[PDB]
């Protein structure tokens, strides 16, 4: 019956409420009780307050009304207000003070997800103060999470209106039975009652959801901790570089702040960051998120060469320079792990701090040739495997929904090992036709990789592997440098291939590499454990790179 | 016969050469004449100077080999290096000192614009100080205006070595008497003179450009004034975001810093901030160059109201969600000039600063209907023959190369009077079939735009003009509001449709209002007046966005 839950911001998403600001300050300045909000409400529905509600005038033209308001109010109570009382003041410190609710937040998610139109409906202002950008990155913040977000300030009406409601209801598509509305106003509820909607009156956060609970029969309090916000691709701002003439490269863009450039590995996407590019953005970052070559948009030329270290960091650099970058932070992965050591080795300047997940920076051996390297550990087989042009394309081209079922799996859940490759012919040679799902990822995230893998299939991703020797020769080149720019070492406890220990003398070459380090977590870092990965990044992001 | 011309950065493309505060240091301190020479070179092609200039090391881990140099340097003389003596200190202040030599950049320009193939040849480091950033802006700054850069310590090879003035010739493609090249240093000319070049020993830029003039019979000193770096379309980062189902928005992107939007007018482009964003970029800002819904790369929907101001402001702020900004600055013209006044007056929160060119903000008259305000005016005539669907249409896209040609001249130039243009029947009526090019734009510029309109054509960006009703009643809704954050209204002296004059009461709705005014400059500033806007928006950004 009930499809539809509508939440205020004031006192409901978002607290403390600023119309609590006026309570604690008359407190603390030992006013009259009540003072601040009856200059608050003077003048009711003709008032500078509901002008101001209506977008009417904005607040920087409301604040000397509310200060009029304020002398008014204490002359008729034959009372003084304090030597250097100031509006702006307050509501400057409460309009910061005010943060979301996240437990009324992750809720409203929650009952999103199960099937509802989530909505806010709010009385607010145009806010033209110098320090308005606050509020700003509030809505930003909550809007995302909504179907609709209407702002009384926008549509001329104001709460307790009946035309707002019809306004609302007629916006939401719905009858005032299927409704619930959460108000910490009682007198905000009265007309949504009026016509049949359940309200909740909203005190205390953890009592209003209970009441939620019930009504709604959806689980809203006690929840499991939820997975960070995703990224919807048809959301995302696309763009697009000509690093040179038969090469452009795509990644998607969230945030401002510092430029942090995103580098996937093998077989994966851009969308292999999803859980961490709002969560960045969120944190005051620039996140670039790459196809890197040989993936999705971007270009993917068919020669080996193409896909050398030395040319795919030239490559990058010239992706800043188009774009106008003179450094960005960047994280890899697998091989962009690999990737990133390398721009910190040749391109400092144009490095803020370095980042990977999982792949450890070894210096090449200036004794051992790297086939004999890689020949050297077990666990590495898949990589020869992966050296004769076709062979590999043609397994993982096949079946691109059985690839990434097979590959896209948890520590505790894989199906495949890396155990002798070549020899079994095949690295999916003892796994299912019809692999189940991983607990990591939906049908459609998996089928997302797929249609991003039709374009160009295995080739220009496989030719990663295929410059061992090249790699090797211009890696040679910097076996005098260290790495003393800022730089973190995230390993994962269960890649039983980038294993930890792999990582153990990297200080030898990077004397002040910071540490993260993530249990429980496989190869696939990201997805794997997305919560930890948020947390480690923006710690090292805030300490280091700001 | 001479069709190259190499560079040097220091001493020549940049100003103090850090080689030169070695001098500087020995003077200031009074150390013996040549001690700080004699340590950064110790050791010749084997000591840390070379390794560094190789690639080998980085900087800092140069830093202390030059300073044990220093010490085996002062023992040998026996003198003391004063108290608190500093390398790392000397070079901070000798890299940030370092300017681009401007004069000499010019030349290079120049040279390259009468058909040279120009490049740097450097002997420079791999640089990892806390303060790399600084050489890595210089470097951005001045390697996009070359054909190459060639780095010794990318090469593995410095100058004087035979072997990298072979590798110059091999990259420039050309026989060493094609070749000039300008070094401030003799024991690395000589080399190129061994080869049979042309060198010029650097000392003053000007008699070095004196020689250089000489040698290549081309023009360098005494040159005028030229134009700001533009763009090469080609050579962007083209941005791509939906912000409703049937309408996605494509802008141009470059730069980093606070976020600046730059909105254009009819019938124009982004393109039509060709000189704006690199200039802006290199203030110091991250431009987004749109091109506005109706035109280029954007959705251009057939319905009219799909262009009212009410539905393109809306769309704009959804582009700003979706980019994850919660504010950007915005500057437009013309049209776009109109809808940032309205960003202005309906978010606020979202405008860091407003500024408009041409374009002044007047409220709507609520006793006086729009299509009456506007037959008020004859100027204005050209906004009715615009009101009927498929007129202008016919008309404007003819023949695209005319209509550009015939609306893009300077005020000295033009052919087409907004005179009872409805009553001649058109816009062109009177105007050339093959009008001559404007001083403004080149043949190749005006190509771009036509190429441009063959997507859409022109009813979308008319539909900007027919929603006068509609948006004076959205006006309305604003006529008690004052725009309060920071503003700048730009007059163009020769604009005799959007007349200085016109708005002469900004003042009464904008308070706090700064402006520029040019002079000599007709409707289409961006390209009139390329470097006056330049110069007025960035001192207005600096110090009102900032
Ligand atoms: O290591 C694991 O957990 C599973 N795995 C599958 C592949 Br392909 C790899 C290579 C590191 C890229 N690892
Ligand atoms: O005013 C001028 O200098 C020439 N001009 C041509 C046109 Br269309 C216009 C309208 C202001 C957009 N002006
Ligand atoms: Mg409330
Ligand atoms: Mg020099």
């Amino acid at each position: 019956t009930l499809r539809a839950a509508v939440f205020d911001l004031d006192g409901v998403l978002a607290l403390p409420a600023v119309f609590g600001v006026l309570g604690r300050t008359e407190e603390a300045l030992a006013l009259p009780r009540g003072l601040l909000n009856d200059a608050f409400q003077k003048g009711g529905p003709e008032g500078a307050t509901t002008r101001l509600m209506k977008g009417e005038i904005t607040l920087s033209q409301w604040i000397p009304l509310m200060e009029e308001n304020c002398r008014k109010c204490s002359e008729t109570a034959k009372v003084c207000l304090p030597k250097n009382f100031s509006i702006k003041e307050i509501f400057d410190k409460a309009i910061s003070a005010r943060k979301i609710n996240r437990p009324m937040l992750q809720a409203a998610l929650m009952l999103r997800k199960k099937g509802f139109t989530t909505a806010i409906l709010t009385n607010t202002w145009l806010d033209d103060r110098a320090e308005r950008d606050g509020l700003a990155q509030l809505m930003c913040e909550l809007k995302m999470h909504f179907d609709f977000l209407i702002e009384s300030c926008q549509v001329g009406m104001v709460k307790p209106e009946p035309q707002i409601y019809k306004f609302l209801l007629d916006t939401l598509k719905a009858s005032p039975s299927e409704v619930v509305f959460l108000d910490d106003i009682g007198a905000n509820l009265k007309p949504a009652r009026d016509l049949g909607m359940v309200t909740i009156l909203v005190q205390d956060t953890d009592t209003a959801l209970k009441e939620l609970e019930k009504v709604t029969g959806i689980q809203l309090l006690n929840t499991p901790a939820p997975l960070p916000t995703s990224c919807n691709p048809s959301d995302m701002s696309h763009g697009y570089v000509t690093v040179k003439p038969r090469v452009r490269l795509h990644f998607v863009e969230l945030g401002s702040g510092p430029a942090v450039c995103l580098c996937h590995g093998f077989p994966e996407s851009w969308y292999s960051w999803r859980y961490q590019i709002p969560a960045l953005a969120q944190a005051g970052y620039r996140v670039l998120a790459m196809d890197m070559k040989g993936y999705g948009e971007s270009s993917a030329p068919p020669e080996i060469e193409e896909y050398c270290m030395e040319v795919l960091c030239k490559e990058m650099v010239t992706f800043l320079d188009k774009l106008g970058l003179s450094q960005a932070v960047f994280i890899g992965h697998d091989w962009g792990g690999m990737l990133v050591w390398y721009m910190a080795l040749f391109y400092p300047e144009r490095v803020r701090a370095v980042a990977s997940l999982n792949t450890p920076f070894i210096p090449a051996n200036p004794n051992m040739s790297p086939l004999e390297s890689i020949k050297a550990n077990p666990v590495f087989d898949y990589q020869l495997y992966f050296q004769e042009p076709g062979v590999a394309e043609a397994e993982l081209e096949q079946n691109l929904s059985r690839t990434f079922k097979s590959l896209f799996r948890a520590s505790d859940e894989s199906v495949l090992s890396m155990h002798k490759v070549c020899e079994a012919g095949g690295l999916f040679v003892n796994s299912p036709e019809e692999p189940s799902l991983s607990r990591m990822v939906t049908e459609e995230e998996i089928q997302f990789y797929v249609q991003q893998f039709k374009k160009s299939g295995f080739r220009g991703p496989l030719n990663w592997y295929r410059n061992m020797e090249r790699n090797w020769k211009w890696a040679c080149k910097s076996l005098g440098r260290k790495i003393l720019i800022p730089a973190l070492m995230v390993t994962a406890e269960k890649d039983f291939v980038l294993v930890p220990q792999m990582s153990q003398h990297m200080e030898d070459w990077i004397p002040h590499l910071k540490r993260g380090h993530i249990e429980d977590c496989g190869h696939w870092t990201q997805m794997d454990k997305p919560t930890e990965v948020n947390q480690i990044l923006i710690k090292w992001l805030d300490s280091d790179a700001r």
